C-alpha cells in the first residue's frame, strides 16, 4: 500500500512494516538519520519497535515528520 509523509514524498509499505523500516525509507530519500525523526500521525507519535499496523495507519494516509 502507498503512504505518505510530508515537500511530500511517497512510500510504498506493507500494513505490518515496522516504524524503523518507515523511517530507514525516509533516510534514504531525506537523509535524515533514524534517531533524527519523530514521526507522528494523528497526534501520536510512532515509535521505533511497532508496526503501521499497529497504529491502525492504512493506505493514503499522511505521517507527519518533525527533526528531532
Amino acid at each position: 500500500m502507498q503512504i505518505f509523509v510530508k515537500k511530500t514524498i511517497t512510500l510504498e509499505v506493507e500494513p505490518n512494516d515496522s516504524i524503523d523500516a518507515i523511517k530507514a525509507k525516509i533516510q534514504e530519500k531525506e537523509g535524515i538519520p533514524p534517531d533524527q525523526q519523530r514521526l507522528i500521525f494523528a497526534g501520536k507519535q510512532l515509535e521505533e519497535g511497532k508496526t503501521l499496523s499497529d497504529y491502525n495507519i492504512q493506505k493514503e494516509s499522511t505521517l507527519h515528520l518533525v527533526l528531532r
